[PDB]
């Protein structure tokens, strides 16, 4: 698929807006730093009224309400928790806006499912880096970055695509490569692989292996080994040069092993669930969860959380972690 | 379950001994040269006319055949590879095992199920540092180390613990911790590690998440980062912390989903389904398979191989790692 550098990039477009970040966290940190450097005025939205706000004063940035800072500026960054910016919006934003605005996610699960619903003659957008705030200021700094993603999901005027990429571009994004994507394919392709390997799949498999183990008689310290501690090896191997370059360096019977065992694991029904989990995430069923956990007080995320880090691998981790932090 | 460090090893043990280690790759390397540095006199036993006995030369290492090294040695450290082994000392290491002479390992699979039987009154001991040669090597020459396991299936002399823990020390696993085990612990612990989720579960589930991605029209390198890049930042979280670690660092959203679905992912059939790849370890039918590969050619792992290798997420990833940090 399509890669633009910084050839592709137009800054001074960019350079001649006046840009809100609305949130402080590690995304909204590292591009206010990054615009700043690129030559751009920003401003960071928050409570004024707030840690953050000194935090961002102390790093040099004018610091404004998210109502007045909205009201101030041409580009609006939305950076804060996917769970927080209905609200945010429909109270401290959409009322200041200007048409013409520019109104950008890192995230396009607001936009895409219709939690967010700005007026047509406002731009809405997406630039969302592979890596988190503190490698995209890094890699910038040292004249480097990191690779983004851009989409447009409101484009009355035809200067979307250009006003995204030349944001991308004072980030960084275009030294290393910005795709352009889809709003839906960002959203779902991010949840998926949240729910169906990163946070969830993955979890789950060394839990479960923590437990067959445990369960048969080894004691926890050795599965906690054998089933988590190594996996950093691996993953880190998979991340440098994919399965290929993991299989290459560990022992043949690891990877004879892993041939044969692997898709016993991960075997047809496995995919067909995960094809259902897509679906879930494709037709809102999750996102309807979502918002129910919120609405509902955060209640049934706190009791997940609450039980599902309450593991003997949890309990076994931290003693053994502890115990080599002490060298 | 002990931790065993420098204050509990006695170093003099493993300096007033000759090792051999038989095999120079990854780990052979680095337990030779940290050996040496020990104060250990070691020498490096490889086959008639091999290639990494240029490698050991250049690095300062008397190099004989295994026969001469063996014969040579009180300590045997075997680190060739697991289906190579029982011929190896059949051949070249058995005629030379003197009563307190001791044979060392890397891992239990040859010991554990019966590939080798060493007679009555050799020590048999093992030394599987929790880590790859060139982190035992570096990790030791900026004063610190890699944890070891240890342990011991055969003690006619009452000092094979503390033989394997002064090796252990020797290569800079005191530093860092040493767990005692047993050789069954170890081998099937590992084996099934290896199997069920860092090897075989790790990767077929990345791979089996990109397809459904692909089949549903979203495009390859889309897909590639969802899926396997950013599996890097979660266990990085996981290996620094824990699962918790990796909770608290995610957003409400991601926390959220595989809270919801992880389960959906890795059922109770999984959990059944990875009970019997522990019993195809523990009643060495995983270890035929390994042997029967290797007595045909090696093509089944070459073919197995082959088809991972040209699975379309290593050509995309190849495309996308080419935009490197
Ligand atoms: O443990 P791992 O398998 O993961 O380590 P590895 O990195 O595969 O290294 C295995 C080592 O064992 C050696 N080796 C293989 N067959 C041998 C034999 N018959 N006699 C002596 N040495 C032999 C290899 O040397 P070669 O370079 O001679 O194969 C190699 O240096
Ligand atoms: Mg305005
Ligand atoms: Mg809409
Ligand atoms: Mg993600
Ligand atoms: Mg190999
Ligand atoms: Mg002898
Ligand atoms: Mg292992
Ligand atoms: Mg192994
Ligand atoms: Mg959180
Ligand atoms: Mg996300």
């Amino acid at each position: 698929i399509e890669l633009l550098y910084d050839a592709d990039a137009d800054l001074s477009l960019i350079q001649g807006r006046k840009v809100a970040i609305v949130g402080y966290g590690s995304q909204g940190h590292a591009h206010s730093q990054n615009l700043r450097d690129s030559g751009v005025e920003v401003v960071i939205g928050l409570r004024e009224g707030s840690k953050s706000a000194e935090k961002a004063k102390e790093a040099g940035f004018e610091v404004k309400t998210t109502a007045e800072a909205a009201a101030w500026a041409d580009v609006i960054m939305l950076l804060a928790p996917d769970t927080s910016q209905a609200e945010i919006f429909t109270n401290d934003i959409e009322p200041n806006l200007n048409a013409g605005d520019a109104l950008l996610f890192g995230h396009g699960l607001n936009i895409h499912f219709d939690l967010i619903k700005p007026a047509d003659d406002i731009i809405v957008g997406m630039v969302a880096p592979k890596g988190p705030g503190h490698l995209v200021r890094r890699q910038f700094v040292d004249g480097k970055g990191v690779p983004c993603l851009i989409a447009v999901d409101q484009d009355p005027t035809g200067t979307a695509q250009a006003l995204t990429l030349s944001y991308a571009a004072a980030i960084g994004g275009a030294r290393a490569g910005v795709i352009p994507t889809t709003f839906e394919a960002e959203t779902v392709t991010d949840l998926f692989g949240e729910q169906a390997v990163l946070c969830g799949g993955t979890e789950e498999l060394v839990k479960v292996g923590f437990e067959v183990l445990t369960e048969a008689g080894y004691e926890p310290e050795m599965a906690y080994f054998e089933v988590l501690h190594e996996l950093k090896l691996i993953v880190d191997l998979m991340f440098e040069g994919g399965i290929s370059n993991m299989n290459y360096s560990v022992s043949d019977t690891a990877e004879f092993g892993g041939y044969l065992s692997g898709p016993r694991v991960i075997d047809a029904d496995t995919k067909s669930r995960m094809k259902d989990i897509l679906t879930d995430i494709q037709d809102g069923t999750f996102t309807k969860r979502l918002i129910a956990n919120v609405e509902n007080g955060n209640t049934e995320l706190e009791g997940l959380r609450a039980s599902y880090n309450n593991h003997p691998i949890e309990e076994t981790g931290a003693k053994l972690r502890d115990l080599m932090s002490w060298v």
